[PDB]
């Protein structure tokens, strides 16, 4: 079901969110969770969501594009699981862009991440794996891990310059 | 009369204004502008309003205060026009406050500006000032003359931890 995506100012946000146990995962309530978490995450046109942003301090990502309004251009995300989540970076090499976040509503701030990293995850089955990503797949786990840890974008402007409302950047 | 106050995004709030000159504070408009601003800050419930923030890149700064809601705490501060303001620090000891900007809509960020400075500047009828003012009215100043220099609060947030919606903040 979709439900209340905590805004910038929250204390919450700013929390270290904890792993998910193996056991957890079989829950009947995890299963609903992952289940609102992809409803919500739908319902607001979102590219992913992790869990404190509607309130749950637990390392769980959600991802999902396919013809996203929101960010327009971006290509498809197919949609996955991605818990208890490590990142680590690759390069040096990054690649900008106008990010956005579902709890920071209607505003954008060009960042500026590695465009090559090697995350590691686990998935609803209990799978465990080791890829390396890159291209807009590393910006979306990168912002998105990043929540797991109470960091928002707005920690990683380039340039507060660059940062306002979606509404006047171009209008 | 009231004025679209830009909102952050739009280019001009990051230009730099230009001086008034000692002629144009008589010109039929300078004095309509001046009317506007006052119109405008006011139904705006703002403490304080610059040019650029209506997109008129001139030096020109008003405020007035009184049981303003916005800023419930906040002491108040008598209406006056500043022109052409230079402002500079005489210390180093600061004064916390969560500034909000009409051109940042809904939000609050903590800010710590010198609490004590030396402002020049001059009225509508051409009168130049050189005081030192401190409390909320430096906080004020501070704040307002930045528009001037396409500086917005955002730009001088302690952390970006303590920033937020107004909603949020307290709820
Ligand atoms: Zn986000
Ligand atoms: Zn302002």
């Amino acid at each position: 079901s979709v439900r209340k995506i905590l805004r910038m100012g929250d204390p919450i946000l700013r929390k270290i969110s904890e792993p998910v146990t193996e056991d957890e995962i079989q829950t009947k309530e995890f299963k609903k969770l992952i289940r609102d978490m992809f409803d919500t995450m739908r319902h607001a046109e979102g590219v992913g969501l992790a869990a404190p942003q509607i309130g749950i301090l637990k390392q769980i990502v959600v991802v999902g594009s396919e013809d996203n309004e929101r960010y327009p251009g971006t290509p498809d995300v197919p949609e996955r699981i991605i818990l208890n989540p490590v990142i680590t970076p690759l390069t040096k090499d990054t690649s900008g862009f106008w990010e956005g976040c579902l709890s920071v509503p209607g505003m954008r701030g060009y960042v500026e991440r590695p465009n090559q990293i090697r995350m590691q995850w686990m998935d609803e089955k209990g799978n465990q794996f080791d890829e390396t990503i890159d291209g807009y797949k590393a910006i979306v786990y990168q912002h998105e891990c990043d929540h797991l840890q109470g960091i928002l974008y707005v920690d990683r402007l380039k340039d507060t310059k660059l940062f306002g409302f979606n509404e006047t950047l171009d209008s």
